[PDB]
RNA sequence: UUCUGGUGUCCUAGGCGUAGAGGAACCACACCAAUCCAUCCCGAACUUGGUGGUUAAACUCUACUGCGGUGACGAUACUGUAGGGGAGGUCCUGCGGAAAAAUAGCUCGACGCCAGGA
């Protein structure tokens, strides 16, 4: 019912709770979410403009922020592309948007996925960061995407402990 | 004369890593706000204006020779010069010069200026 749940629930309840878990000598050693990078790659984006200009608006309503036409780092003929042409669709979420986006993730989009049985807890990279893959975006109440969550954690255990508190149903 | 910060020159370039110290002041980060300004998206960075929590990260100081960097003397190779062998490939001698490599060893910088503090 409150305005910002995660921002208030984190600073008040989680930081005293997560500090007691690992017994950090300082409060600043606690991890926290830095950003959420939402990628959406389309190889055939160079062909059409309607499918490009439309999908850019689809993600914007999901995030409340414009995507960015991500360009190629180098040309290659195996996938018939050229340098400087747009291939990916990306955006950066920081501050309150990443929390508001996470509220729309665990409670709106992630439950509505067909045949849902929890997300893989082995998706951590080994340095506290976490990633998610989608096939559809209509689960958001308004094609796939690679949501990349960043965190200041060194190991994955405190991250798994961190993410699990803010929902994130793991099998 | 020392401590902190700022700013340099010299230099064998003085770093990585490990183990400690620092918060009064100083430096830094963290927290909040956003139309002077900014984002091929995002107040992260950049810019204003605020709260002072923390030395966690950075940075500063103290130590070492584990990596790294540095590095001989001596000897030998090579070589100038005057000569001499061998069918040739190439080799030897006298006078003079003289390494690289490796090892020992050295190395966790040296010296200034301004402000503040003692
Ligand atoms: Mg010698
Ligand atoms: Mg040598």
């Amino acid at each position: 019912e409150t305005i910002n749940r995660l921002k208030t629930n984190y600073i008040e309840k989680m930081v005293p709770l997560l500090k007691e878990e690992f017994s950090y000598s300082n409060i600043l050693e606690v991890p926290k979410v830095v950003k959420i990078v939402v990628n959406c790659g389309i190889g055939d984006a160079s062909q059409n403009a309607k499918g490009l200009d439309a999908a850019i608006n689809e993600l914007a309503l999901i995030t409340g922020q414009r995507p960015v036409k991500t360009k190629a780092k180098t040309s290659i003929a195996g996938f018939k592309v050229r340098e400087g042409m747009t291939l990916g669709i990306a955006v950066t979420l920081r501050g309150n948007l990443m929390y508001s986006f996470l509220d729309r993730l665990i409670n709106l989009a992630l439950p509505r996925t067909r045949d849902f049985q929890g997300v893989n807890p082995n998706s951590f990279d080994g340095h506290g960061n976490y990633s998610v893959g989608f096939r559809e975006q209509s689960v958001f109440p308004e094609r796939g995407m690679d949501v990349c969550i960043t965190t200041t954690a060194k190991t994955d255990k405190e991250a798994y402990k961190l993410l699990s508190l803010m929902g994130m149903p793991f099998r």
